[PDB]
């Protein structure tokens, strides 16, 4: 059914790895399988193992992976599996991709699959302090495919495939509609409050999805409201190898929209938070390379009480802030309104096969 399957070879052009998706979808209760195969050169069939591993890590430092001074790696789920010879075969559930390439590739194609454990961070990057774009720390997925006789062989680059995959992070919405925020304040000379209330059309957004602002001012002040600012903040909390906070706005309109002294005054506003606009700002979360078209903001940091919060690395957050600006001399109304964003479900409601290069986007 017009079936792509991303490849990649090692150097020396005598392994190959294939997979069906660069994005693995994390569903919050499991994260759909690396269902993989690896091509063979029986031409190696001397040095006689093949490993393919799956490493998760929290750096700090290049893509290069030169550790050129001043370099941070952790650890975070590591899943080894030898490929061949096909070991106690523990599950191989071959998926309908998996039967698929083995029989077209051939007889020296083996299979390969992890399961990645729930509650482990999704792909995030981001580039602290100053612009240089030097170093910047996040949490990505290795998979790693070898040529060895054991696990503890250093391993040529030249036999090895790297490829650096995707965990995603998707919600499924079912609300009753999301709570109102609210800030009562007296303005010298009040005696009364001007009172703002602003609530989301949904808890749950997507990548690309307008955010609605319904905003409800009831100002009972002589003051007079002259503009309305409303945004969409990031909070980027590192919690690993370097404890730091970052906030940065993705998405502002101010509206000289005015609420006049003892009046009330509503109305939706309509932002919708783009990378496309923040291509240029530092210490930003992303869910991937700034390079690759694929990349988006970074989704929302999904926290179960009671979850270790700091192996998680980078815990990233978002609100909506409604800022009224009024004139004293002027002075700031503000509420702030939670949501989460997640990525964007993915549409799946002779033979059919091309391949292409995983190589980047």
């Amino acid at each position: 059914k017009g079936t792509r399957v991303f490849k990649k070879a090692s150097p020396n052009g005598k392994l190959t790895v294939y997979l069906g998706k660069r994005d693995f979808v994390d569903h919050i209760d499991l994260v759909d399988p690396v269902d993989g195969v690896v091509l063979v050169d029986p031409e190696y069939l001397k040095e006689r193992r093949v490993y393919v591993t799956l490493t998760v890590a929290f750096r700090y430092g290049r893509e290069d992976l030169d550790v050129l001074g001043l370099t941070f790696r952790k650890d975070l789920f590591v899943a080894n599996v030898q490929s061949f010879p096909p070991a106690p075969e523990d599950k191989k559930p071959l998926t309908r991709l998996q039967e698929r390439l083995i029989k077209k590739l051939g007889e020296h194609a083996y299979p390969f699959t992890f399961e990645i454990p729930p509650n482990l961070p999704s792909s995030v990057t981001l580039q602290p302090g100053p612009e240089d774009t030097g170093k910047a720390l996040g949490v990505d997925y290795e998979v790693k495919a070898f040529v060895a006789e054991n696990l503890e062989e250093k391993i040529h680059k030249r036999n090895s495939v790297r490829l650096v995959i995707r965990k995603v992070q998707y919600a499924p919405e079912r609300p009753g509609p999301q709570p109102t925020a609210e800030t009562t304040r007296q303005f010298l000379m009040s005696d009364k409050p001007l009172h703002l209330e602003a609530s989301l059309d949904k808890e749950i957004y997507y990548h690309g999805e307008p955010i609605s602002v319904n905003v409800h001012v009831t100002n009972n002040t002589n003051k007079t409201v002259k503009k309305i600012k409303i945004s969409v903040r990031q909070y980027a909390d590192i919690v690993l190898f370097n404890t730091a906070q970052y906030k940065v706005p993705v998405a502002m309109e101010e509206a000289d929209d005015t609420v006049a002294p003892s009046s009330t005054f509503s109305k939706v506003y309509t932002l919708t938070p783009f990378l496309a606009n923040n291509r240029e700002k530092r210490g930003l979360a992303l869910d991937g390379k700034l390079k690759h078209e694929d990349t988006n903001l970074a989704s929302s940091t999904l926290l179960r009480e009671g979850a270790n919060r700091e192996i998680l690395g980078i815990i990233v957050s978002y609100k909506v802030k409604v800022k009224l600006v009024v004139s004293r001399a002027s002075s700031d109304v503000a509420v702030e309104l939670p949501f989460t964003l997640m990525h964007p479900k993915p549409k799946e409601e002779d033979d059919d096969i091309v391949f292409e290069d995983f190589a980047r986007q």
